[PDB]
């Protein structure tokens, strides 16, 4: 019942029909909470796309499925993984996207230690994405290294908008417990009204990732972890002594408990740390095929 209503409504926001006629050779690449990710060929062009497949009867918060397919429709940015189409397919939602051949930043922060020139390249990239999105009131809400995908030549693109959100002059804030626990902003966990700032904190956690190789409290269970994010002063770097005051000073602007005081993406684009940012050819050596 609530399923057919939900189904009918989603129909209206995706593209009509069935993409199986023109997509061949599904190759699974990833699994997530919402479902699996594949690559495919478009028969007419030879081109590769990535297809996210989300089972309608298998979500937590089913109605989250409305967000990306509307908010990101025809969204065009060089640091954003473009979304081509969505469709309803069986009891499944498929989102068809740009293929990013280099994999996620996760592989890199787990297997090596990025220099500051590379960390600023990633940070510029993501903030150039975040400022354009925030200036239209779009909130990513799942910023972490998994959402950072790469091209063969080391260009960085923000991805994974499944948890995203739209705010307006008339609903300027959200209140929903979404994200990935160890990355979640203090206020978010707290259950308070929040804006795009929750993304800046999150990016701070990602910087800890690129420096330390893991976020704070990664060992402690998610439930208890979350608690400590709300209750405690911002987390510091294990490898503090490994980082410049430029980098630390830059981090000190993202990990601010009070979101009012926390820098915005627009503010952060002017920060001196970002003068360090390497060309996208400084990232190439970090990638798996090139190690
Ligand atoms: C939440 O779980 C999850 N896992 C993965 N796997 C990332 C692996 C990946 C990303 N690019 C790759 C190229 C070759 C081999 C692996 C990769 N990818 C995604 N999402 C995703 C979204 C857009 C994408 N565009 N291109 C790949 C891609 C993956 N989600």
């Amino acid at each position: 019942m609530s399923h057919e209503q939900f189904r009918a409504a989603l129909q209206l926001v995706v593209d009509p029909g069935d993409p199986r006629s023109y997509l061949d050779n599904f190759i699974k690449i990833g699994e997530g909470s919402t479902g699996i990710v594949c690559i495919a060929t478009v028969r007419s062009s030879g081109k590769l796309v990535a297809v996210k497949k989300m089972d309608l009867r298998k979500q937590q918060r089913r109605e989250l499925l409305f967000n990306e397919v509307v908010i990101m429709r025809d969204y065009q940015h060089e640091n954003v993984v473009e979304m081509y189409n969505s469709y309803l397919v069986g009891d499944e939602l498929w989102v068809v996207m740009e293929f990013l051949e280099g994999g996620a930043l996760t592989d890199i922060v787990t297997h090596t230690r990025m220099n500051e020139e590379q960390i600023a390249a990633v940070c510029l990239a993501v903030l150039q994405a975040l400022s354009v999105l925030h200036a239209q009131g779009v909130i990513h809400r799942d910023i972490k290294s998994d959402s950072i995908l790469l091209t063969h030549d080391g260009r960085v693109k923000l991805s994974d908008f499944g948890f995203c959100a739209q705010v307006s002059k008339e609903v300027p804030r959200r209140k929903s417990l979404v994200g990935t626990p160890y990355w979640m902003a203090p206020e978010l966990i707290s259950r308070l009204p929040y804006g795009p700032e929750v993304d800046i904190w999150s990016l701070g956690i990602m910087v800890i990732e690129m420096v330390d190789g893991e976020p704070p409290y990664f060992n402690e269970p998610p439930l208890k972890a979350m608690k400590m994010i709300r209750d405690n002063l911002p987390p510091r770097l294990k490898n503090l002594h490994k980082v410049s005051p430029s980098l630390k000073g830059f981090l000190d602007r993202l990990l601010v408990r009070d979101p009012a005081q926390r820098a915005t993406a627009a503010e952060l684009l002017k920060h001196p740390f970002l003068a360090k940012a390497g060309p996208p050819a400084s990232i190439v050596p970090l990638m798996r095929q090139n190690r």
